[PDB]
C-alpha cells in the first residue's frame, strides 16, 4: 500500500547561505578539518547526555554506550559519522542547522576572505558547515529522548528539508551521512581516515571505532 510522508522545506538564514556558497565555491587547502569538526560536535553531544544522565539515569534507557563510529562506504561514496549523544529535537534541527542567525557567521567570512585558514571555523560556531568542503549533499539523522527520529538534508543551494525518518531506527544520537564530491574520495580510505583522526582528534574523551568493509 502507498505510504505518505510529510516534508518541510526551509530557507537557510541569509548569511548562512552566503557561508555555504563561500565554502563550496572557493578553494581551500586543509579540507581534512571537516572530520575534526564532526567528531568535536559528537563529543559535545556525548558530554550533554553524560552530564544530563547524572540527574536522571533513565535518560540512558535509549542506550548506555557513549561512543562515535566512522563508516566509509566506497560503493555509495558516503562517509557516515554516528554518535550516541543527546540528539536533536525537530526544533533543534530547524533552529541549530539553518534558520536562526549565528553571531559568528559574518566574522568568519571576513576572516576567511582576509586569508584565514579554514581550520579556524569551529571557533566561530559554524563548524558544521565545513562538511560542504568535501560533501555535495549532507543528511543528518537524529533521535532525542521523548521525540521521534528526524532526517535533515541539504545539497546547499539555499534550502534544506526536514522529515520524520522512516528508515532504520537509532536508539538516541546523531548520524551524519556525507555524500562525498567526486574528487574527495580519499576520505573513504582507511589510512587517510586514521591519519586525520590521529592528527586532529587525538584527545576526544569517548571511544571512536572505524568500520572498514572488506575490499
Ligand atoms: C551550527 C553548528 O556548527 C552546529 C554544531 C553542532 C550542533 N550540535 C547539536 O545541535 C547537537 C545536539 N545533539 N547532537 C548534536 C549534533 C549535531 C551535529 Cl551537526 C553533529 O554532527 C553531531 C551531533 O551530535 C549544532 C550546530
Amino acid at each position: 500500500p502507498m505510504e505518505e510522508e510529510e516534508v518541510e522545506t526551509f530557507a537557510f538564514q541569509a548569511e548562512i547561505a552566503q557561508l555555504m556558497s563561500l565554502i563550496i565555491n572557493t578553494f581551500y587547502s586543509n579540507k581534512e578539518i571537516f572530520l575534526r569538526e564532526l567528531i568535536s560536535n559528537s563529543s559535545d553531544a556525548l558530554d550533554k547526555i553524560r552530564y544530563e544522565s547524572l540527574t536522571d539515569p533513565s535518560k540512558l534507557d535509549s542506550g548506555k554506550e557513549l561512543h562515535i563510529n566512522l563508516i566509509p562506504n566506497k560503493q555509495d561514496r558516503t562517509l557516515t559519522i554516528v554518535d550516541t549523544g543527546i540528539g536533536m529535537t525537530k526544533a533543534d534541527l530547524i533552529n541549530n542547522l539553518g534558520t536562526i542567525a549565528k553571531s559568528g557567521t559574518k566574522a568568519f567570512m571576513e576572516a576567511l576572505q582576509a586569508g584565514a585558514d579554514i581550520s579556524m571555523i569551529g571557533q566561530f560556531g559554524v563548524g558544521f558547515y565545513s562538511a560542504y568542503l568535501v560533501a555535495e549533499k549532507v543528511t543528518v539523522i537524529t533521535k532525542h529522548n521523548d521525540d521521534e527520529q528526524y532526517a535533515w538534508e541539504s545539497s546547499a543551494g539555499g534550502s534544506f528539508t526536514v522529515r520524520t525518518d522512516t528508515g532504520e531506527p537509532m536508539g538516541r544520537g546523531t548520524k551524519v551521512i556525507l555524500h562525498l564530491k567526486e574528487d574527495q574520495t580519499e576520505y573513504l580510505e582507511e589510512r587517510r581516515i586514521k591519519e586525520i583522526v590521529k592528527k586532529h582528534s587525538q584527545f576526544i574523551g569517548y571511544p571512536i571505532t572505524l568500520f572498514v568493509e572488506k575490499e
